[PDB]
């Protein structure tokens, strides 16, 4: 991927203000923010800067201090340090779509980087400590990926080869990039396989501490070590209408309109269904 | 909440001292000892000087420098990045009692932020990977938190009451916060979840990587996914003197005393029985 | 131990070069640098300067930099913040021996400054979210550990030769530190108990999220909670050559030589069978 969360934000919101940096800056920051004029926060006002906050434990002083009543979430200040962060706005994540109000922590937007990731859906809450991470090589004389390094230009190839060969994909070798679809929750201390996985549905809970090795299909929850199916959140019927409709796609127009319908299942099938 | 652990601490044991920077000064470092005088450190003494180690990292460099050994732990170093630390007095974690000795990691502290912690004890041990969190609403058509962003004041109002009346309390509304007791254990990559858990009893022991969904009794072991009773701790006998006497609120008074008490449960009940 | 993963690296590729910072600097680095000579870098080239990057996040931004691209991943730069990262050659984690191209997260760094690591052996991935800890007494009334702060120099006595003398050895004590053997693989979310582990067998894998309470096997797969052996890597042939073979202390030499013995099990033991 090419840009930053920051930046992202900074070319629709800061509409010709100064960036007001409210922390120590760093080497990145500093140059993700080379294209626009900024300075130090000293004194901050939403109508002449944009406060970026650099760490969240630098955005939690802003937010605690006086002036920060007047900043919108996302219209006058951001977190740098949290490409992970939801945005009201479809965005990039390294060259990741990442739907509106979705967010991650720091393992999936490294899988984000490792091009694990194809897409993630809009409205989906990922925890922090989730992970998603591909298997190594099972069929060869040593499971080492570090080894590479000590490998030259010919015994590369012929390593590669294999790898491309291998039908259990490691590394997500030859497959396709997972997809993470909408209204997706995700608990902590679990595993997505990128090494088997290839698609979480639309709606579907991954409950804390589980370990996913296969597809997860729409509006299925998923516990356990291994991950297996608890239950599912909705009659079938609810599930091919919410195909249907997919209401996370909504604008803010039908949401704030049929929040009758998105709060009681019962109300939006009798409307929908 | 409202305070710092290290102001806690320094309008304690400051006496009249310079607070001596020991590691790159942040925001909110900087804001926490605006009450105090304070310079970077460079040649310190603990009759001159109290030594504030920014992060873990920097507590390091300082210990293993000649001038850390005549700096007691607390009385005159401390560690600014360390909210979930351990004191030797009771002290406060925003607005959360925790008692002496004893320490928890960043996901203790966050529940501690969110409201979702009545208490924690004495001489309780939670790992830093621990975690406590609430559950997102299972009732309605959408699972998504964030979306609450996009609504209105007017479906604001619809979204919020309908958490209040879920008796499966998303978010731990409408229910008790959870209480920690005394000598209590905690393994690593574990859950306690704040949406159905509301005591965890004093001595009771959570197995590693166990994701605990239910209040665990006084002095129980649990471990698995989900967390089972793998064992008690101590016969009932002394669970039920245990919870009259009270060792963890005796003063450093009757702990050293009755050393061998505290130390071979046969003493403790040839004693106290 | 006593030495920065950097400076073993400075000591062995400096070559009369400047060190070049590119990052913030730290206090432990700007200590580990005072045996060099070093600067803020600007403007950087392999044949003058030494580029290190303080944290991982310096190191993305040096990379995505157009100077970076002559400067070789260990001869040339570095990452301070990272004392489990790889290198090509035998190196020390405080006084841990880890051997070439093995990589590990600070769980197990802070394994190997609390003394229970014995050793690390060559071309051995553990995952930077695996954990090693050892276990506290549970043959006492408390199970606590910061207690310990509250005891005086008679009652440390008491209780320090109980821990001695407890067979199940609460914090590693009396026991042997364990041991990590080559081409080793660690998932992530995972617990070797220090305080009954001491060997993990070479090749062992060790599935992610899966608790590791007993010594596991060379060459054997270990997942669940608590860990089973759901399969060995290679049949028992191979295993009892690999360990007389010992592909892992080859030089640079034997490796490029025999990478389609290496990747084809099959061609490994017609050669050495
Ligand atoms: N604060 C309580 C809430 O925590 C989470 O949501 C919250 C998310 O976890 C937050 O995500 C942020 O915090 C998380 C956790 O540190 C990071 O992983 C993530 N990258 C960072 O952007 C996000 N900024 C706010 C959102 N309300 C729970 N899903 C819901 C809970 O009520
Ligand atoms: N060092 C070995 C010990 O580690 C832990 O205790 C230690 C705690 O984990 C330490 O807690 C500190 O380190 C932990 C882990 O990083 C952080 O979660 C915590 N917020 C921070 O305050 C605390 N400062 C010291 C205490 N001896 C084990 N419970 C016991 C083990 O012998
Ligand atoms: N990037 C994709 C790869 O990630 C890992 O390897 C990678 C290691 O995880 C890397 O380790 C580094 O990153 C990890 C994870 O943050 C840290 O725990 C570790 N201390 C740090 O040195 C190391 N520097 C590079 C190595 N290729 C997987 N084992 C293989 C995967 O293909």
């Amino acid at each position: 991927g090419m840009k930053t969360r920051l930046e992202q934000v900074l070319e629709r919101y800061l509409n010709g203000r100064e960036v007001a940096v409210w922390g120590v800056p760093t080497r990145r920051l500093l140059r993700a923010l080379k294209p626009f004029k900024f300075h130090t926060a000293d004194r901050v006002d939403p109508q002449y800067h944009y406060v970026v906050a650099v760490t969240d434990d630098d955005l939690t002083d802003f937010l605690s201090d006086e002036q920060s009543k007047s900043f919108q979430y996302a219209n006058d200040y951001l977190t740098f340090d949290d490409e992970g962060g939801e945005l009201p706005f479809e965005r990039m994540c390294f060259n990741v779509p990442v739907g509106r109000q979705t967010y991650f922590g720091d393992g999936v937007v490294g899988a984000c980087e490792n091009g694990y990731i194809k897409s993630i859906g809009q409205f989906t809450s990922i925890n922090g400590t989730a992970e998603i991470h591909a298997n190594a090589q099972l069929n060869m004389t040593f499971v080492s990926d570090d080894i590479q390094n000590f490998f030259n230009e010919e015994s590369m190839a012929v390593f590669q080869e294999k790898l491309r060969k291998d039908p259990k994909h490691p590394y997500a070798y030859s497959k396709e990039p997972m997809t993470i679809g909408s209204d997706v929750y995700i608990g902590a201390h679990a595993f997505i396989n990128a090494s088997t996985v290839t698609s979480i549905g639309d709606g579907a809970i991954i409950g804390s501490g589980a370990v996913v090795l296969e597809n997860v299909p729409p509006f299925a929850v998923v516990v356990g070590v291994p991950a297996r199916i608890k239950r599912y959140r909705f009659s079938k019927e609810m599930i091919e209408t919410l195909l249907r409709v997919k209401w996370w796609d909504w604008s803010i127009e039908e949401i704030n309109e049929n929040v009758d319908a998105l709060i009681s299942p019962e109300l939006f099938m009798k409307k929908y269904g």
